[PDB]
């Protein structure tokens, strides 16, 4: 099981893309845009006792893996997906959303230094327009402690539009 720190706070990160330009010739397949947000850890910690301990980046949005697979989750937007990681010097708890790794017992875990990537990827040859329902996107948690993430990223109003051409 794990214990959160006093006063635990969770980091969101509002996932404010912008304005995603997406023209017919763009094919299956590419990354319209690689978005970049910064992590600011803020002191929060946790420490777990069982080597049955996990950490978890979690997909909220209930949108299934697009037909790209590799992470490129489907959106509300027709041929729209979106894909998340987070990017320092640790691979074991890195990669791309979702994933589930084990926590060393008795280690004193903090968010990691890094950047939250949102990426827009074009998943089939026509796009919708509009924008991206808000929402989390994703939490970064431990077991047990679903409601009190490291990390969360949330989609708030119109933060990430889609206009194709």
């Amino acid at each position: 099981y794990c214990t959160l720190s006093s006063g635990f706070t969770t980091v969101d990160i509002s996932m404010a893309v912008g304005r995603v330009v997406v023209r017919p010739s763009d094919p299956v397949g590419k990354i319209l845009r690689k978005a970049t947000f910064p992590i600011n850890p803020n002191g929060s910690t946790l420490r777990c006792t069982s080597y049955s301990d996990t950490i978890t980046a979690a997909l909220t949005q209930n949108y299934p893996l697009s037909p790209l697979g590799n992470s490129i989750y489907s959106t509300n937007i027709p041929g729209i997906g979106i894909r998340l990681y987070e990017e320092e010097n640790a691979t074991n708890f890195s990669g791309y959303y979702p994933y589930t790794r084990s926590l060393t017992p008795g280690t004193t875990y903090n968010l990691a230094q890094g950047y939250f990537v949102v990426e827009i990827v074009k998943t089939a040859d026509q796009t919708g327009s509009g924008t991206l329902v808000p929402g989390l996107y994703s939490r970064y948690y431990v077991n047990g402690h679903m409601d009190r993430p490291f990390l969360t990223s949330t989609v708030y109003g119109n933060a990430i539009t889609i206009a194709s051409s």
